[PDB]
């Protein structure tokens, strides 16, 4: 008996087509992935002809160009009550060693024909569409795995993939214990013989989430969901002698560490995903790692943290934007705060006036007084972050003072050094000015950043942060400095490659631990795409406006349950 | 047939004993390690009573204090011509479940008794010493593995482990390099059946090198050597299967590049690579395999990655790297020179620390449009910024007391009073001072951290890392700085974290580095602070308040 799997791409609302075509621009990587999955004999996965089978509906077959159909190097089966096997044979001259397309009257007919006639010849069976066969395959229960290309943008659609148990991996289920009726979806039988019995209910669990890809302005990733029971109870290698000699020394060296692992319940972000390729697993694993292995300490605010020292993460910028999906990020704040920085502004009331209240609780007359700055007007963060970037070291009077040409303009120097001499190893910008710390409302958190260019005009950025609030700050800081890297790269004719986050005191507050364990049950969605708008207008880092971006296809999980 | 292994601890001169006792103070982890290894049955390592045998010569039996004798929970066999099984039994009669201590006329005798009379009970046979039994074991050829605790210091000894093919893992090999070995080294048969034939020659090769431990002021590490022939020298099935064709095409690119690159790898035979120097060795390899070649300011040609890290433990041993000697002197004097606020490179050079000299020469300062710098004047660089951040620089003779931000004083004061602060930083990266400086700083920031156990940790961030030449020194500098700060804050040093920006090797050093990568690392030395009672503030340290105990690095590269 032969494996059956579903291969599909769908928008977050399960859209799969419109007017008998695909709803989106051509996803190149997806087409390559589709071919590599459907053409791969199972022997070659881990490094007398045997081939795979793709089964499609009539319309799906009719949606293809004659030159592409039948799909090369795979036995094509078409479920149609009207298509004739001989018409299809007559469409084009038959290639050598290509199978003869078959036409069957139902999915059960096709699977049967493959099992009996093609027993020695076919290895794997793929259902490649459309919604008819998808529903057929899901209700029949035959699909062990679903290869789902998650397309992060919505498009107009007339054809949708059936709702199914496991489809919350696509977007937020408003049935967060607040359902109207039980969420409607095909019944997936776990044991296909045993039909729609109450005990025989299956769900699809993700085992595999890739990093985000993109083509033609469409971000997407690949997941593999595996049929499990809907149990809902929660509701290197070496020689055998080389390994056995080492083992007693690895055994006692790990005694102190094995003991503490069984004394506590190791946290783990969505443990069932074996291949954790989505880049957000760095963030989720860091959260787990601080709860698991950090040390509970006291801190400035009184709340109390668990902390690690010296942690890192890297995010790709060549295909999507690392705007974290397991809890929505205040994008408007990231953008207005960063444009503010670039301006050299220290007046937080310019932010507070735009809805970005993040600096407010630190520019109060009370707090400015707690810092022995009774001379500071409310909203005057002092000579802080963006002051230090555009005027390092300059004397500070107040936020209304114009500071043009005072101090060192590191951002101008980084951009100039990248335009002219990108192999330089001194392209730094710091806000950590210790002669200025006491003039500041807040000593800067993200305090250093460095730029690099490889042999292919690809720009990377490191940023060092002494204090990282993983629960609330880190995702903002990741977006803040990723966005900076997009902006710098654009005004420098570089392509953006990677943001690297270097972290000092890295902590979670003990009042967030319970909510963060909740977050760690969330599987990340594909990353969005951040597009610079009006690129031809924007020639210098100061030309960017808050209206010059667009966060396309951002599909984050919602609010925490606590 | 039952596996035979050797367990031993030895100084780099192969010394194992003096006056029929151990040559060193008590090594607790070695004791822990020896007991876990000789007592672990393979049931509990790969995760009717079954026990291993330890086999020892007569004097090793007599060297054990009677409280430890016989070794508990293991069959004890003593190879002796005088000792009698009777007498041994009458010395401390055996507990229930312990084994009668056996006595045998020879290691062949002992090993037959184990294979014939303990064929159902004995799992592993360990030969535990001393010199007489070790030599027999090596020459018989029965030992598949050697478990050697490499004690990093030499202590006086009157008994030594036999010279053996593979003893290069202990120290350098010049004074008796290769032609002294046939007369000194035991011949180790590969197949013990075929004995001492020309094509039956074996060697012992490192498969396992642990991180460096210490006790009672003795640094040491654990290795396992395997017998090899001398002639090699000059999730669920459905889950995994479902996933695999997807990994197959995502790995398409990186497999095809991999199969073209012939991959540098440090000492690839070592499978467990616990020694912390492997991060450095690996990093060098990662850069040569995967970095990008461009040229640089001088046109020399550099291979670079961007954003690398390493971490080193300061609690048992000091990361003075062993695959190439580190200029400890320069590390210690430059760091004190930093702590002084001193910017006069001549004060180092007159101490034989010549590292700054090429960057303070009249010609070089002129290349920085600093024709007004007196020769030796690094400008308001590293130490000036640590102790006078933002101060206005005159020259290296000026007394800047009370000017600028004394970052180092604030760090210590914060560690002594509010150690859970998260602003305890110190930077030399002053962009307003950069042009006043001979060299824009390399290690430009460092941050400190205390856990709940009085343990200090330091992160240093470095924009530009010459992995070949600069980096091991930089590791030493900031690790030693963490020892000094820890001591004057009544803290214990835990860890030095190295955050690297542009990280590179020059293309001319690549051939020499392939050679260096052929060397197994040695155990780290201990660095000690003497006169701790006399040292109360970070300025009180002097060059004489330090000692480096146990540093046995490889010698110079031929390439
Ligand atoms: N994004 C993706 O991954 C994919 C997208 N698509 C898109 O989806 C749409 C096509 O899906 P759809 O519109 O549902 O048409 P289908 O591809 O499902 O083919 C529909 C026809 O196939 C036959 N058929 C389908 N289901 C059954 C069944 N259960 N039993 C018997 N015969 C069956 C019938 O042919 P007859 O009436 O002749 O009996 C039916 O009218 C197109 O827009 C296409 O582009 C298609 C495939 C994959
Ligand atoms: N650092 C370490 O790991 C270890 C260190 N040591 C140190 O080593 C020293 C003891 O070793 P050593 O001094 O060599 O004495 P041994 O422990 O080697 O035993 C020597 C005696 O054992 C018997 N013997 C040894 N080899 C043979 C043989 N091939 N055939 C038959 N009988 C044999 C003889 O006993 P008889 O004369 O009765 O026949 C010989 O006199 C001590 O200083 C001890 O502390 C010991 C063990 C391990
Ligand atoms: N992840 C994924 N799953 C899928 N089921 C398809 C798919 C979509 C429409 C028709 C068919 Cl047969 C397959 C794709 C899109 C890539 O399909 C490549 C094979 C089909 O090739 C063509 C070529 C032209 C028009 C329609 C399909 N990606
Ligand atoms: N890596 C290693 N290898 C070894 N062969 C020994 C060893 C040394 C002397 C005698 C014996 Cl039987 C074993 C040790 C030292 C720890 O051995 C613990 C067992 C013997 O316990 C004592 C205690 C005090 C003096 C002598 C042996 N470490
Ligand atoms: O950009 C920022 C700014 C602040 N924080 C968090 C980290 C700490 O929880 C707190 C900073 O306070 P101190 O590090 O000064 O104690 O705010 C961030 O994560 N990112
Ligand atoms: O403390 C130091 C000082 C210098 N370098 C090396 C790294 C670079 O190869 C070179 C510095 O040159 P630039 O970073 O200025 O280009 O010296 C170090 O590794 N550590």
């Amino acid at each position: 008996q032969k494996p059956v799997c579903l291969v599909v791409a769908m928008t977050p609302k399960r859209g799969i087509g419109i007017n008998n075509g695909l709803p989106w621009p051509h996803l190149t990587t997806d087409f390559k992935h589709f071919s590599r999955v459907t053409k791969t004999t199972p022997e070659e996965a881990s490094r007398g002809k045997r081939f795979n089978a793709v089964v499609m509906g009539r319309k799906t077959w009719e949606s293809m160009p004659r030159k592409f159909r039948p799909l090369v190097d795979r036995l094509n089966i078409v479920v149609s009550s009207s298509l004739k096997e001989e018409d299809i044979a007559a469409e084009k001259p038959q290639a050598e060693g290509q199978q003869r397309v078959r036409v069957c009257a139902s999915l059960p007919a096709a699977l049967s024909l493959l099992e009996e006639e093609y027993k020695d010849s076919v290895d794997q069976i793929f259902v490649v569409g459309g919604a008819g066969l998808y529903e057929a395959a899901l209700s029949l229960g035959v699909a062990s795995h679903l290869y789902i290309t998650r397309v992060a943008r919505e498009f107009p659609c007339d054809v949708f993939f059936p709702a199914f148990p496991g489809d919350d991996i696509l977007s937020n289920k408003s049935t967060a214990a607040q359902a109207a009726a039980p969420a409607e979806s095909v019944f997936v039988p776990f044991c296909p013989e045993l039909g729609r019995e109450k005990d025989n209910e299956a769900t699809y669990r993700p085992i595999f989430i890739s990093k985000t890809f993109s083509d033609n302005g469409v971000p997407y990733d690949f997941v593999v969901l595996e049929k499990r029971r809907k149990t809902d109870d929660a509701a290197g290698l070496q020689a055998p002698s080389s390994a056995a000699a080492i083992a007693p020394v690895l055994a006692w060296m790990d005694e102190e560490d094995r003991k503490k692992r069984e004394q506590k319940e190791l946290i783990r972000a969505v443990p069932h995903v074996h291949f954790r390729g989505h880049e957000e697993f760095q963030y989720l694993d860091l959260i787990a790692d601080i709860i698991n292995n950090g040390r509970t300490m006291d801190d400035r605010t009184g709340v109390g943290v668990i902390s690690k020292f010296g942690c890192t993460m890297r995010y790709s910028l060549d295909q999507a934007f690392p705007l974290l999906t397991t809890k929505r990020v205040f994008w408007k704040g990231v953008l207005e705060e960063l444009l503010w920085f670039i301006r050299g502004d220290t007046n937080a009331n310019h932010l507070s006036e735009k809805g970005v209240k993040i600096w407010d609780k630190n520019v109060t007359r009370e707090f400015l007084d707690s810092r022995n700055l009774p001379h500071r007007e409310v909203g005057d963060i002092g000579p802080g972050y963006g002051f230090q970037w555009r005027h390092f070291g300059a004397a500070y009077k107040d936020m209304h003072t114009d500071y043009t040409g005072q101090g060192v303009d590191q951002l101008k120097n980084v951009i100039q050094m990248l335009r002219t001499n990108p192999t330089d190893r001194r392209m730094l910008m710091t806000a950590w000015n210790p002669a200025a710390l006491d003039e500041m409302a807040l000593p800067p958190c993200h305090l250093l950043c460095q730029f690099y260019v490889n042999d292919q005009k690809e720009l990377s950025c490191i940023m060092y942060q002494r204090s990282c609030d993983v629960g609330l700050g880190v995702p903002f800081n990741i977006a803040s400095y990723s966005l900076l890297t997009l902006m710098v790269a654009h005004v420098c004719n570089l392509k953006p490659k990677e943001f690297i986050h270097f972290m000092g005191n890295t902590h979670v507050y003990t009042n967030h631990v319970e909510a963060l364990k909740e977050q760690l049950r969330r599987e990340p969605r594909p990353f969005p795409i951040v597009n610079i708008l009006n690129k031809e207008r924007i020639k210098e880092i100061d030309d960017f406006t808050a209206e010059d971006f667009e966060v396309v296809g951002y599909v984050p999980h919602g609010r925490i349950q606590m």
